[PDB]
C-alpha cells in the first residue's frame, strides 16, 4: 500500500540522492512558499515503523504537532521534508534509519536501523 507506492514513485529529496527521504504528495497545498529554516511549523501526522508493530497520530493527542524548522526538534527527514511542503498540503515520506533514529535507534519505541512512514498534513507555518 501507501509505503510500497512511495518505494516505487516517491521523489528523492535527499541532497545526498541515497533515497533515504522520499515523498509523494498526496494532496496539493497552494501559495508558492515553502516554510524556511526557523519558521513555527503546525502539522497532522501518521506515522508508523516498517515493522508495523508501533502508529503514532498527532489526532491521538487531540492536537496539532508543533516544532521549529530546522531546529533539530524532529528527525532530520522532517526538517528536510516539511521544508518541500505548501500550506494544506498532504505529503507521505518514506525514511530510512540514517535520516531518522540510525544505529542507535530510540528505544523501546524505535528499534535500531529503523525504516518510518509518515502521512503528514502541512497546516499552517509563521516566521520567528
Ligand atoms: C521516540 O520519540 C517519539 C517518536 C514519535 C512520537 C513520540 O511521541 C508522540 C515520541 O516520543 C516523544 C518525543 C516526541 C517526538 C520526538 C521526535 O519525533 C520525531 O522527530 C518524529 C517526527 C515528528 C512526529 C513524531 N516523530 C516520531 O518519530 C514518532 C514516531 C512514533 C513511533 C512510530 C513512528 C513515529
Amino acid at each position: 500500500g501507501a509505503p510500497a507506492t512511495v518505494t516505487e514513485q516517491g521523489e528523492d529529496i535527499t541532497s545526498k540522492k541515497d533515497r533515504g527521504v522520499l515523498k509523494i504528495v498526496k494532496r496539493v497545498g497552494n501559495g508558492e512558499e515553502t516554510p524556511m529554516i526557523g519558521d513555527k511549523v503546525y502539522v497532522h501526522y501518521k506515522g508508523k515503523l516498517s515493522n508495523g508493530k508501533k502508529f503514532d497520530s498527532s489526532h491521538d493527542r487531540n492536537e496539532p504537532f508543533v516544532f521549529s524548522l530546522g531546529k533539530g526538534q524532529v528527525i532530520k527527514a522532517w526538517d528536510i521534508g516539511v521544508a518541500t511542503m505548501k500550506k494544506g498540503e498532504i505529503a507521505h515520506l518514506l525514511i530510512k534509519p540514517e535520516y531518522a533514529y540510525g544505529s542507535a535507534g530510540s528505544l523501546p519505541k524505535i528499534p535500531s536501523n529503523a525504516t518510518l512512514f509518515f502521512e503528514i498534513e502541512l497546516l499552517d507555518f509563521k516566521g520567528e
